[PDB]
């Protein structure tokens, strides 16, 4: 599957020389093959794209004058940076993931082990936010690694009952949770991928707070377990909101509209009735 | 003290080349020293034994065509992976581990810091969660680094209160705590190490539960504070699982009880009085 | 003109020795070490050689090696990849002043570099999971931040003048930065919002896991989410005390002279106690 920087790489790279701005990575040269790459030196865009490989790295570029002539995405990137925004729709091992949209480690091993549909536009995710799975709960054994020691016949009898699960356990038998957008969730935060297929469009999730369940639209949950604990706007507002779809809007509509997306007051003005 | 890389090693090399795949370390290389190692380019599981430095190495080596013929812990290991399971008992800085548990970098240190006694067999403890002491109490001053001014006279007499506080400052004066086998862990959850001596065998502690005294054993606890939400089996299944002790089972036993491990029903009309 | 916990070490003890590197070398190293004299460590004598670790396991592989035993901490070594590592001297963290024997992690470090803390306190221990994050705003038709991606100059105007003018302080807009103070203890996973909080006392106790919404008195313990007030550590005839006499900022002699009183709260208000 393609890395981040694969993707942006052959959007912009435009036949230009990669330059590696850092100590590379096994990772990082799988994923620079299909392109011509050379340790940085002197750079200039017009002949390089520079990737730093780790945000310190990034760091040190930006404070080099040579970065002056270079432009986010279009003349550099950083690989270690999966969950980095784009002003375009990216995959992340294969979810799709909205403009404008970020989130950490936790979020991109959520990506790669199958529990996340899709995120979405304009959403907000802190670094440590989290999202797993629950263990089968109703069998003799809560342990996932004993697995190892199961030979064919076994491991299939196994897979097959945990199919039939209703708890979904390691999200089985369910759908991938969908994230919807002008999303926020906090630092520490947690999602159960057994328990919850969608985290609704407008949704806060607080500092800390255990999700067990689906959060309806601009709902904001707090606490351990997570309750909602208020609604952002009106349920007229909410439903307004949910049929305009400013997320979907043109950047030239945003600029257009920025006194309705800062303003809820004249949002619910202009398009509430018509 | 030994690694958990120089313990499989010393147990399944036997003989080949270890072929290092990503950057090396200082850490790392003075590890390999008693072995013979080489930058990994091709490799044989004949021949070879791959450690990937990191778990981003890792999943670059097994996307590689290569590793397919490479099976785990026995032709292959992370080297920044001290917390992963083993298919044998190991030792975390002299802590003994039992077969495919595996725990987090916080779990880790605690083992190095002296909070465990023994962790059990087939337990899982997800990455994020932590075991700390508590500071002292019951001093005019909550830091310890300001002991890093203490003079020898100074330090004697700061370390002897904390050595006589009840309430186990450092997890000093008190018993190393025991977690048991087929115990799971959520994420972020948090144990006390200064009033936790034991999680019992099969115990459940729920994603960000706050465990502040022991667990009993199959008890199922949730929420801050730590609350017992329910146990996993009967009063009886309980008292048969801790004679049984299936987790102490060799690999065929377990797969030739896979039935009876998968449902409690089938278990206790087997092994049940 | 800010520097580097490195450098400023190094401005301080390095005297004339050469820099002895321990690890693999990163770009923000070399550029860090470069006014220097480095050379890769093979055979180091502290007499000769000032030890720098890049990372906190280059740091482990030292200590256990059989040449660190004559060196010291800071003195003679030190790790690069520690921004928020104790010092035994009154530092600089980006801009923002932390007492010594205080520590922090790489959150701490980057809400320091955000402009989010105002200063930290002396002896203030600060677990390496403890987060600093303000709020986005609450008053917009949107939550999102990197929405202003795609707002021109005129967007941008408007919303910044909004968040400005907004008294809940997003993205801590118009207050101060919090003063974290002496003897302070912040447990694991703790969470402090910059947007609600401008002070946490002197002797707080944080819990781990405790999210902080509002600041926290001197010596006072908090816990659970939302964090509230469990107990305080002292009388109020004490806490005053303390906060007269701030031990904190005595000298090392000092603190050796007075351990019994540091040790013993009833030796303390004894002897100081007016």
């Amino acid at each position: 599957m393609k890395t981040r920087l694969e993707q942006v790489l052959e959007r912009y790279l435009n036949g230009r020389e990669v330059a590696v701005w850092g100590v590379p990575t096994r990772r990082l040269l799988r994923a620079l093959k299909p392109f011509k790459f050379h340790t940085a030196d002197r750079v200039d865009p017009q002949y390089h794209y520079v990737v730093a490989v780790t945000d310190d790295d990034l760091t040190d570029f930006l404070s080099d004058e040579q970065s002056k002539s270079f432009q986010y995405a279009n003349d550099y990137l950083t690989f270690d940076d999966e969950g980095g925004e784009l002003p375009f729709e990216r995959m992340c091992f294969n979810v799709p993931v909205g403009r404008q949209t970020y989130f950490g480690d936790g979020v991109v091993g959520a990506c790669e082990n199958g529990y996340i549909k899709s995120i979405g536009q304009f959403t907000s995710i802190n670094g440590t936010a989290e999202i797993h799975a629950n263990h089968q709960l109703n069998m003799t054994f809560v342990s996932d690694d004993i697995q190892n020691f199961f030979n064919e016949e076994s491991m299939a009898v196994f897979q097959e009952k945990l199919r039939k699960d209703p708890k979904h356990p390691y999200a089985y038998s369910k759908e991938p949770m969908t994230i919807g957008s002008d999303v926020y969730i906090g630092a520490h935060a947690f999602i159960n991928a057994s328990t919850v297929t969608s985290i609704g469009d407008g949704a806060i999730i607080g500092s800390g707070a255990v999700v067990l369940e689906n959060v309806p639209p601009f709902a904001v949950v707090v606490g351990v377990p997570a309750r909602i604990k208020r609604y952002r706007f009106s349920k007229e507002m909410i439903e307004t909101l949910l049929r305009v779809k400013w997320w979907d809007w043109s950047i030239e509509e945003i600029n257009e509209n920025v006194d309705a997306l800062i303003s809820p007051e004249l949002f619910m003005k202009k398009y509430g009735s018509l």
